[PDB]
DNA sequence: TGCACAGGATGTATATATCTGACACGTGCCTGGAGACTAGGGAGTAATCCCCTTGGCGGTTAAAACGCGGGGGACAGCGCGTACGTGCGTTTAAGCGGTGCTAGAGCTGTCTACGACCAATTGAGCGGCCTCGGCACCGGGATTCTCCAGGGCG
Protein backbone atom coordinates (compact mmCIF):
# COMPACT_ATOMS: atom_id res chain seq x y z
CA UNK A 1 0.00 0.00 0.00
CA UNK A 2 1.19 3.86 -0.41
CA UNK A 3 1.07 4.43 3.44
CA UNK A 4 1.83 1.61 5.43
CA UNK A 5 4.71 -0.64 3.31
CA UNK A 6 5.21 2.05 0.71
CA UNK A 7 7.36 4.50 2.52
CA UNK A 8 10.54 3.11 4.32
CA UNK A 9 11.15 -0.61 3.48
CA UNK A 10 14.89 -2.01 2.12
CA UNK A 11 13.19 -4.26 -0.65
CA UNK A 12 15.51 -4.99 -3.60
CA UNK A 13 13.80 -8.11 -5.02
CA UNK A 14 11.71 -6.92 -7.61
CA UNK A 15 12.35 -5.62 -11.26
CA UNK A 16 8.82 -3.75 -11.53
CA UNK A 17 6.87 -1.52 -10.21
CA UNK A 18 3.03 -0.98 -11.10
CA UNK A 19 1.06 1.97 -10.43
CA UNK A 20 -2.72 1.25 -10.75
CA UNK A 21 -3.30 5.06 -9.07
CA UNK A 22 -1.58 7.97 -8.25
CA UNK A 23 -2.66 10.84 -6.31
CA UNK A 24 0.10 12.90 -5.79
CA UNK A 25 3.11 12.54 -8.17
CA UNK A 26 5.80 15.27 -7.28
CA UNK A 27 7.21 13.13 -4.33
CA UNK A 28 4.59 11.05 -2.31
CA UNK A 29 4.84 8.56 -5.42
CA UNK A 30 8.33 8.64 -6.37
CA UNK A 31 8.94 7.54 -3.12
CA UNK A 32 6.83 4.36 -4.08
CA UNK A 33 8.95 3.00 -6.70
CA UNK A 34 12.33 4.47 -5.23
CA UNK A 35 11.51 1.66 -2.58
CA UNK A 36 12.16 -1.01 -5.86
CA UNK A 37 15.49 0.55 -6.50
CA UNK A 38 17.92 0.59 -3.80
CA UNK A 39 21.69 -0.36 -3.51
CA UNK A 40 21.35 -4.16 -4.23
CA UNK A 41 19.58 -4.28 -7.19
CA UNK A 42 22.30 -5.07 -10.17
CA UNK A 43 19.40 -5.03 -12.72
CA UNK A 44 17.57 -1.95 -14.40
CA UNK A 45 13.89 -1.09 -13.08
CA UNK A 46 11.04 -0.95 -16.01
CA UNK A 47 8.64 1.40 -13.83
CA UNK A 48 4.87 1.07 -15.81
CA UNK A 49 1.55 3.00 -14.80
C1' DT B 1 -116.01 -46.22 80.91
C1' DG B 2 -113.75 -44.31 76.31
C1' DC B 3 -114.71 -40.49 73.17
C1' DA B 4 -115.74 -36.42 70.27
C1' DC B 5 -117.13 -31.37 70.68
C1' DA B 6 -118.08 -26.49 71.81
C1' DG B 7 -115.88 -22.83 73.55
C1' DG B 8 -112.16 -20.33 76.22
C1' DA B 9 -106.95 -19.21 76.66
C1' DT B 10 -103.27 -18.07 74.68
C1' DG B 11 -99.81 -16.54 69.53
C1' DT B 12 -98.91 -14.63 65.38
C1' DA B 13 -98.37 -12.93 61.22
C1' DT B 14 -101.09 -8.96 59.43
C1' DA B 15 -102.37 -4.14 58.80
C1' DT B 16 -102.34 0.65 60.68
C1' DA B 17 -100.70 5.00 62.94
C1' DT B 18 -96.16 6.86 64.32
C1' DC B 19 -91.00 8.41 64.79
C1' DT B 20 -85.92 10.05 62.24
C1' DG B 21 -83.49 11.49 58.12
C1' DA B 22 -82.75 13.23 54.15
C1' DC B 23 -84.22 15.56 49.87
C1' DA B 24 -86.50 19.81 48.18
C1' DC B 25 -87.73 24.88 48.06
C1' DG B 26 -87.70 30.12 49.58
C1' DT B 27 -84.37 33.94 51.32
C1' DG B 28 -80.69 38.35 51.57
C1' DC B 29 -75.24 40.28 52.70
C1' DC B 30 -70.86 39.21 51.46
C1' DT B 31 -69.36 37.61 47.33
C1' DG B 32 -68.94 38.28 41.96
C1' DG B 33 -69.61 41.31 37.26
C1' DA B 34 -68.53 44.99 35.12
C1' DG B 35 -66.80 50.12 33.73
C1' DA B 36 -62.75 53.43 33.40
C1' DC B 37 -57.30 55.03 34.14
C1' DT B 38 -52.76 54.03 34.32
C1' DA B 39 -48.02 51.66 32.38
C1' DG B 40 -44.75 48.68 32.65
C1' DG B 41 -44.33 44.05 31.21
C1' DG B 42 -44.87 41.30 27.06
C1' DA B 43 -44.59 40.65 21.76
C1' DG B 44 -41.39 41.78 17.86
C1' DT B 45 -37.08 42.87 15.43
C1' DA B 46 -31.62 43.85 14.20
C1' DA B 47 -27.23 42.19 14.26
C1' DT B 48 -24.14 38.63 16.28
C1' DC B 49 -20.84 35.20 17.21
C1' DC B 50 -19.89 31.22 18.45
C1' DC B 51 -19.34 26.70 19.12
C1' DC B 52 -21.08 23.18 16.30
C1' DT B 53 -20.92 20.43 11.92
C1' DT B 54 -20.05 18.02 6.56
C1' DG B 55 -18.03 13.50 4.11
C1' DG B 56 -14.75 9.96 3.80
C1' DC B 57 -10.55 7.71 2.84
C1' DG B 58 -6.05 5.17 5.44
C1' DG B 59 -3.40 3.19 10.12
C1' DT B 60 -3.44 1.65 14.61
C1' DT B 61 -4.90 0.65 19.11
C1' DA B 62 -8.01 -0.70 23.07
C1' DA B 63 -12.20 -2.38 23.75
C1' DA B 64 -15.83 -5.45 22.34
C1' DA B 65 -17.03 -10.35 20.84
C1' DC B 66 -16.69 -15.52 20.70
C1' DG B 67 -15.26 -20.24 22.44
C1' DC B 68 -14.38 -24.03 25.49
C1' DG B 69 -13.51 -26.56 30.66
C1' DG B 70 -15.68 -27.67 34.62
C1' DG B 71 -16.47 -26.44 39.39
C1' DG B 72 -19.21 -25.31 42.32
C1' DG B 73 -23.59 -23.72 43.33
C1' DA B 74 -28.62 -23.70 41.98
C1' DC B 75 -31.97 -27.03 42.41
C1' DA B 76 -35.13 -31.35 42.66
C1' DG B 77 -36.46 -35.28 46.26
C1' DC B 78 -37.54 -36.61 50.72
C1' DG B 79 -38.04 -37.43 55.87
C1' DC B 80 -38.79 -35.06 60.50
C1' DG B 81 -41.33 -32.52 64.47
C1' DT B 82 -42.73 -28.83 66.54
C1' DA B 83 -45.31 -24.63 65.54
C1' DC B 84 -48.97 -22.69 64.50
C1' DG B 85 -54.27 -23.99 62.51
C1' DT B 86 -58.56 -25.36 64.42
C1' DG B 87 -61.96 -26.06 67.97
C1' DC B 88 -64.11 -25.52 72.77
C1' DG B 89 -65.32 -22.75 77.58
C1' DT B 90 -64.30 -18.98 80.49
C1' DT B 91 -63.39 -13.46 81.48
C1' DT B 92 -62.47 -8.21 81.09
C1' DA B 93 -63.69 -4.78 79.13
C1' DA B 94 -65.31 -1.88 75.12
C1' DG B 95 -70.20 0.07 73.17
C1' DC B 96 -73.40 2.45 74.29
C1' DG B 97 -77.40 5.10 76.93
C1' DG B 98 -77.21 8.89 79.72
C1' DT B 99 -74.94 13.39 82.85
C1' DG B 100 -72.69 17.52 85.02
C1' DC B 101 -69.03 20.78 83.88
C1' DT B 102 -65.72 23.88 81.84
C1' DA B 103 -61.78 25.69 79.74
C1' DG B 104 -60.29 26.24 75.71
C1' DA B 105 -61.98 27.16 70.75
C1' DG B 106 -63.83 30.97 68.07
C1' DC B 107 -65.62 35.81 66.07
C1' DT B 108 -64.66 41.06 66.90
C1' DG B 109 -62.80 46.51 68.21
C1' DT B 110 -57.52 49.42 68.90
C1' DC B 111 -53.51 51.12 67.75
C1' DT B 112 -49.16 50.73 67.10
C1' DA B 113 -45.09 48.92 65.98
C1' DC B 114 -43.68 48.29 61.86
C1' DG B 115 -42.91 46.68 57.52
C1' DA B 116 -44.45 48.18 52.38
C1' DC B 117 -42.83 51.93 48.88
C1' DC B 118 -39.25 55.31 47.15
C1' DA B 119 -34.39 58.79 46.31
C1' DA B 120 -28.80 58.67 47.14
C1' DT B 121 -24.20 56.38 47.91
C1' DT B 122 -21.00 52.80 47.27
C1' DG B 123 -18.33 48.85 48.23
C1' DA B 124 -18.51 44.33 48.34
C1' DG B 125 -19.25 41.26 44.95
C1' DC B 126 -18.79 39.76 39.93
C1' DG B 127 -16.20 39.47 34.95
C1' DG B 128 -10.99 38.96 33.52
C1' DC B 129 -6.36 37.23 34.10
C1' DC B 130 -2.16 34.64 34.93
C1' DT B 131 0.53 32.34 37.40
C1' DC B 132 2.88 27.71 40.52
C1' DG B 133 2.20 24.21 44.07
C1' DG B 134 -0.69 20.67 44.61
C1' DC B 135 -2.04 16.91 41.62
C1' DA B 136 -1.69 12.79 37.84
C1' DC B 137 0.70 8.73 36.73
C1' DC B 138 4.12 5.41 37.23
C1' DG B 139 8.81 3.02 38.69
C1' DG B 140 11.25 0.49 42.98
C1' DG B 141 10.76 -2.32 46.32
C1' DA B 142 8.84 -4.57 50.29
C1' DT B 143 4.78 -6.99 51.79
C1' DT B 144 1.00 -9.82 51.84
C1' DC B 145 -1.98 -13.07 49.71
C1' DT B 146 -3.85 -16.74 47.50
C1' DC B 147 -2.93 -21.56 44.56
C1' DC B 148 -1.15 -25.95 44.19
C1' DA B 149 1.59 -30.35 45.58
C1' DG B 150 2.87 -33.85 48.98
C1' DG B 151 2.52 -36.79 53.37
C1' DG B 152 1.74 -37.56 57.45
C1' DC B 153 -2.07 -38.70 58.57
C1' DG B 154 -6.46 -40.75 58.88
MG1 LIG C 1 14.86 5.58 6.09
Amino acid sequence: SSRSGGLGINLTGADTVIFYDSDWNPAMDKQCQDRCHRIGQTRDVHIYR
